[PDB]
């Protein structure tokens, strides 16, 4: 007689698999699993969710699978169809789809009654990600291994191996896509939403955190020249005119931008994602930044205004030292054509050179605003980094 | 001989699964649920659709079941895979598709007959959400359970618990998504849409509200600072004539914007969503913020025009006040060059004398208009919460 | 004996599932539907489809499965796994994917052998879109249910109830999303796509309109505004330039606008949706309004131009009475410096006056184009309405 | 005895559905199908798929199948349960996937053997689409019916009718979608990859063409009134400036179309689609166009220029005939001021003279240019229309 | 007694399925298999994922379906459901997704026992694809088969055929997509997370390199021509000042365009495409070619200013060189209104001359930092290619 499969008939005769199986009824069948997490394959903020692939074991002593190793040719481990067998009903409380992973057909069994099980799993999962230290952040993510409905006196869950061994095992890892998981948290918990039920629960608090390294050349790199354009936007000459026409242009190009980044972010109702204050206050400085533009040329056109007061123009003054035959009356006709013409072009002048110092001290007072807030931001790369 | 399986096969002998199962046929075997919502995963509202994760569970009494603790040592509760007993047709009304879900395999039964179930189910479901008070509303969503075959003789529906503890049930939960319940209101219907039929249906009036707190700095803000940008554009001088641009450049930016909001609102045919009403009246105050724009550069330009009027011009007065050897015949030919061209540049500055004081006047009641609008909405804001 | 069961095993110990059950072979064993339209979910007209939610009944006399009330104490309804007895193999001829309907389990007997089923079924469904007439249109959809195998010698279907109560019923409905049905037609055909072949086939033309009310404040309200700003922009001054950037800003709007159409209307090979004709014809109008904009800023700008001809200047004064010592030699350098120059620019003056009165007029039949335009559309609107 | 299931107990007793069905196992058990090409659904060339909606016949000679129309009251067809015979395990070679179709749970069978199999079936096929010609394409699209696994030994294929009544059939077709198919051409194919193997294959060259009456008016009508923009370009006078700015705001609004126009087009590594050299050839003409534009104003501006050199005037003069007491030295002062500041305005008027007989000439060579292209283009409709 | 049937009865009589087949158990029967790639469907970098049509063999030595020739009339092949004997349990490692395949009812077998098996398998996998090259890049894709739960005790897993055959195997191939695989390279691992376990893995190295020939006039054709209007930029006056207007207007263009590019390269944390940098340095180029601009119209503009100092001025000819009655007081009085009144023109037409010799020198040494640019980077296309 060939010997395996005499196993198999004389194990499976009567093993009717709609058994929780045990000898006494009292007795808890403690499952014993760990999870080998493989890689992270997607987080789509905006959605809410997580898609995770994972490797992943079990067993629990079985009861009725117990043979000897004798009278079978000293056969300690065995392949088994799961469907034909019993099987614990555990899942995950926190998906959103399982029908990605293929149903292992096959599991191993021991001497002992010890049936072992290895099987992957996906999932789309959904816990709750912040994103608030955007660039630089932490994702406390959790998976809450539960028996859906057998109680602690039907089953227990435990750990395999060492929570230790848990914790540092990046023994297979796809690493180099986005994101990096610097350990996995195991803990038990006893989980009862209610009076006379109790639920075996064991979290997972997998934590994993992004490579800033792509997002920094994707969205710092716009911020940064769009101050240079409008800082070289003060070195156009304020009466030309298009240089109020420039600024809008910025700000019709930073409006665009500002869309961009609007639907990159999720919908997180926890507030603003620190970044997008930073972010924000550019186009109030880019205000202020068109509000210096508007005033110097309220300031200085030629509008036949009133003449400087001197009071504002030794300040003007203390600026610049801070920054640095009846035949005449046809004749007199002529000069009063222009005696007047010409002095309203150098009143016009005269405001002219309120224009130019103020473009000198608003230039600097410009520059040193942004060059301070800049250094503040670095001090902020080196705490996040 | 090992006791638990030897319950099974005395139970499941000759349990034909394929009836409804009682001692009388006239019983209504009455199933009886709650639900337990647990998260709300999307709601896009283009679609018309909601997608739920809840927790739920099922008892009904089964005559069949019944057995005795004495002689099987006292064992009252014991697991069965689904699949081989009876299971009640219930379903939603307004599923898009199930096809999310595991299957349980397994089930509860008690001594009595109560055989008790558990079940996660997630459903996109659709019913009609309301859009009008947008980033304050609440969703009067609708769950009706439903037999969807047997009539009111076969079984009716009940809850498992009072009513009261359904409606403030908020333990478990994953709020800090988007969304965020204020109860859950059961209510058993009785259903007939016919003559000689009658049906069970107990609804699930579940109601949502919106955090808004994310929503309002990424729509409310950008719609104030495209008010701040007109309001220095009255700034500009009315001669530059790019000031024209200026607006229109905005209408350009904020035609932009409105695009951007069109589809991010569904396709409700209720009616606009009523913030859309305070967001385009914005584009007609910028139409007639752009009607004073041309107004006043018809009036003052260069044109070789004819005088202003007195009774205008004292008005003017009045809204400043309210504001605030033959040789000669050569020589007179150049006075002749000079008397009418010197005089046509102060026609010329007479009518630009009109344009600034038009400038105040026209700034303020423009000002006036939209603060008077703005204090408006923000008593919106305090109704709204 | 416990009597319900009893039925059963005296009923299903020898139905063979796999026979279409008849006495006689030569009988055709009719089937017997319906349908309640319950909602429509979505029209996609770019992929051609439409997805449906349909109520569904059949009946159909079975041979087998007579009983008696007599000796199983007066029992006529009962309730039967649907695996379990013979089923017809119909379904609908024009879907794209049927996944998404859950499999009821169970299904109605009476003792006459009338088995009752009951299922729901959402179809995505492939039906020939109008988009002609876009926000008024009526969709003469069609769901033409057949046996897909067998012929009218083993099946013929027929309705449940009366074609009259099948066509006005809105019993349960969701409306207030997009569409409203107006009536469901059913009608009878004979099918035969060959020789010796013939199947049943029960067509329904369902028809739905579209409500208006959400698009006329999302497509026609764009539209509207678009005609007033350049309306509002021949009232700019011709002199000034950027009214010519003006509108090509208006003609780069415009440009984008179209876009956003673009993609929104579905790819139909029968024409054009007829009201992109009429969004198209507004282009034409702009480039028009442009045409008009370029030929007087051609017409009027200091070029040192010839005179204007008194023909037409005439009938510019037509148009606007339709509308409305050798000292002395260099005393003659002087003048002869100024002879000219004075006089160029009158003759640019003179050009002026051609500019303003085609301003006058051209406004107006560029007015009076635009406004007998308009008044044609609204009657399209009741016609429509 | 009922007769019709007596049948099905005497044939379907022994019928181990486990073996292709033969008496000999030499004799390959040849199947015999047709195609009837109802729908083209979907062609997304991005994604080189195509989705078709195809019904289905088949036929084999079943050996073991066989009964007498004596004792069975001479029925001669009958209906079976799919899964509870055997079936070939044909399948097409090109698909993406196949679980859109519903398993049609039926099949016929004759008194000599021959059952029959109906079934629809829908496949996202991907073959290689060719998208050179674009609005008059036809796409030689392959259907490759194949046994996966048997042999030229096990099993043949060939078709039902005759291949000229499966080239011209379009008894049942979904047309005014997009496409149209001309032909369906069928053709054996005798399959072998490697030695001593063999399959069956028979292809299905089903070609399609595309109704391009909508795409013109949605692609190729954005490029003509392009054009004549710039032709209206042309009639601003150069002096403006805006002019200039006029042309690169269509630059920048042909920028944005050649985006548009970018996606919608497949990655196709065959080469660009023909239309699209046809399209970016507009591009190098407003290039040059623009080229143009600055080549005049760099020619004519006020820049204290140098004099105009007469032969290039006389070329000028010919392109114009081809394209139609002291008190002296005050005195001398005075018009030493304006006797060459007149004359730099005439030296500025002088090459304002070389701007309007070049804005002639290279208007109607401009025009002659794009005229004479796009008498190309019709010929080019013709040809392929 | 037809023969066919007759060895199936006595194959599968006692053919216990639930057993890995084997005489003797310490025999790892192995398995044996190849791949003959397809096609290559999609290579959506963003999600770093693949999906591969693969068409597939395997065979192994099963112990019990062993038969003679003789006795069933010499019958060495012959065909069997699968679902009715033993698998292995192999799957690839790096799956998304495996629900797209359909299931191949039907195997061989052979007299001596090897059940021969082919299917097709089509995977959405993932392997850390690089971007680095990007128009010009080989992807070492991986696709490791896997046992998911055998040892080496149990199975082996090796090649049918030479890995020689297996490398330039392009027997069955569709090219004239996007991409073009050069060799597929098979390797045995042997693997071994932990201690006391051992799997057989046999990798794929399958190599697939893209055809640029597409991407180049769809990526690099936008960047050329963006340098040429800028080039065709320098030849516009300086003076005319839309010339800022100009440079601004491709500067929003080539925002608009570098937005365009981002989403359509992947986030991959391994750095920048390389390409990108070649793209960004154009910006920089630009915002250079932005900083001449600036600087000549802030070098010469009518401004009142100081003389140009002849040390400049003679660099400026040196590059240049390099480049190329008391009636008098009334008349005093006529003068002293012009003699610095046109002398002030002069200043300015001092420092215009500056603007003319830095346009001409700043034109080439602009031009020439381009194209000897330009040639680096085809230098780098004889590299790639
Ligand atoms: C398999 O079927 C094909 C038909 O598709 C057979 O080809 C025919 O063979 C006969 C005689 O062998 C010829 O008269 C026909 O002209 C052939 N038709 C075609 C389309 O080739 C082929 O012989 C069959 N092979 C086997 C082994 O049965
Ligand atoms: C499992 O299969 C591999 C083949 O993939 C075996 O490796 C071969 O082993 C033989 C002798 O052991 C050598 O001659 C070959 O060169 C090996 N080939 C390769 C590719 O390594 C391996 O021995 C097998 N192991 C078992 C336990 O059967
Ligand atoms: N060769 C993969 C088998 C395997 C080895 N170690 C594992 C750990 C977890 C798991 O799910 C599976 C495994
Ligand atoms: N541990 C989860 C079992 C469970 C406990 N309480 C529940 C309530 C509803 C439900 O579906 C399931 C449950
Ligand atoms: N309670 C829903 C049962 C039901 C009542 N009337 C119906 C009509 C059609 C249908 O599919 C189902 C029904
Ligand atoms: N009434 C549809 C049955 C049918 C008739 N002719 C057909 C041809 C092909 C097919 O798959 C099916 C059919
Ligand atoms: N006619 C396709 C059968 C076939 C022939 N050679 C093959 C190789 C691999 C495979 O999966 C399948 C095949």
């Amino acid at each position: 007689q060939p010997a395996l499969l005499r196993l198999s008939d004389h194990l499976l005769a009567n093993y009717k698999k709609g058994v929780r199986p045990v000898r006494d009824w009292r007795k808890p069948t403690t499952v014993s699993i760990d999870v080998i997490m493989y890689a992270i394959l997607n987080v789509d903020e905006k959605n809410q969710v997580l898609t995770t692939y994972i490797w992943y074991r079990q067993y629990w002593t079985d009861e009725f699978l117990q043979w000897t190793p004798e009278d079978f040719d000293n056969v300690t481990k065995l392949s088994i169809p799961t469907d034909s067998i019993w099987v614990p009903d555990i899942l995950i409380n926190e998906f959103v789809d399982v029908g990605k992973s293929p149903n292992i057909p096959y599991v191993y069994v021991h001497h002992r009654g010890e049936v072992q099980n290895y099987k992957p799993l996906q999932l789309v999962t959904a816990c709750s990600l912040d994103i608030y230290n955007f660039p630089f952040d932490v994702q406390n993510c959790s998976l809450t291994f539960t028996s859906w409905l057998h109680t602690i006196q039907d089953i227990n869950i435990t750990l395999w191996r060492s929570p230790e061994e848990v914790r540092s095992d990046k023994s297979i890892f796809i690493n180099q896509g986005e994101w990096e998981l610097l350990e996995v948290f195991p803990q038990f918990k006893e989980f009862s939403i209610d009076i006379s039920n109790s639920y075996a629960e064991m979290k997972f608090y997998v934590i994993i955190r992004r490579r800033p390294l792509f997002y920094a050349v994707s969205l710092l790199l716009p911020s940064i020249f769009l101050m240079v354009v409008d800082i070289v936007g003060f070195c156009l000459p304020p009466d030309s005119g298009e240089r109020v026409s420039f600024k809008i242009t910025l700000l019709l190009g930073y409006s665009v931008f500002l869309i961009i980044v609007s639907d990159t972010l999720p919908a997180t109702a926890i507030g603003t994602p620190l970044i997008g204050v930073y972010f924000v206050v550019c186009m109030a400085l880019l205000v202020i930044s068109l509000a210096e533009t508007i005033f110097i040329v309220r300031l200085v056109h030629k509008q036949d205004l009133q003449r400087p007061v001197p009071d504002w123009l030794r300040h003007l003054v203390l600026d610049r030292i801070a920054w640095i035959r009846g035949l005449l009356q046809e004749l007199s006709s002529i000069r009063h054509f222009l005696e007047k013409r010409d002095e309203m072009r150098e009143v016009a002048r005269d405001w002219l050179r309120v224009g130019y110092v103020l473009d000198r001290l608003l230039f600097r007072i410009y520059l040193l605003a942004v060059l301070a807030y800049s250094i503040t931001l670095v001090t902020l790369w080196s705490i996040a980094w």
